């Protein structure tokens, strides 16, 4: 009779450089290391990290990044340019929910 009806999210390797990260990190440095050593031995083992795919007014695609702080932080330290993302269609709206007022009107 019914189905379930979301927002559009899927995996992809994203490069580093494309992602917006507004707000600082909280880091422990051991948690960092233990993930590097991870995606060393066993990349599979460590979940994409979720991602705002946000279509601005003129149909700009911007990728904002919050969370997965560790894993970011990770891939950093081993210079890759890429990381598994977890892109997850949002409207400005959704962005605002994190900047308020800051919240951009993008294009
Ligand atoms: N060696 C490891 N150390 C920590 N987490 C690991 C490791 N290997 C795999 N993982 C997985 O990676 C993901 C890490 O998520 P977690 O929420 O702990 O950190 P983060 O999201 O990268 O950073 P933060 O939550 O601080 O923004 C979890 O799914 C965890 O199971
Ligand atoms: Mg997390």
């Amino acid at each position: 009779m019914s189905i379930h009806s979301g927002r559009i999210a899927a995996v992809h390797n994203v490069p580093l450089s494309v992602l917006i990260r507004p707000l600082p990190s909280v880091l422990d440095p051991a948690k960092v290391q233990s993930l590097v050593d991870t995606i060393r031995e066993d990349p599979d083992s460590v979940p994409p990290i979720d991602v705002l795919w946000i279509k601005g007014a003129q149909g700009g695609d911007y990728f904002y990044s919050f969370g997965g702080s560790h894993r970011y932080a990770a891939y950093q330290q081993l210079q890759r340019e890429t990381i598994p993302a977890k892109l997850v269609q949002s409207t400005l709206s959704d962005l605002r929910v994190y900047l308020g007022a800051s919240t951009p009107d993008l294009q």
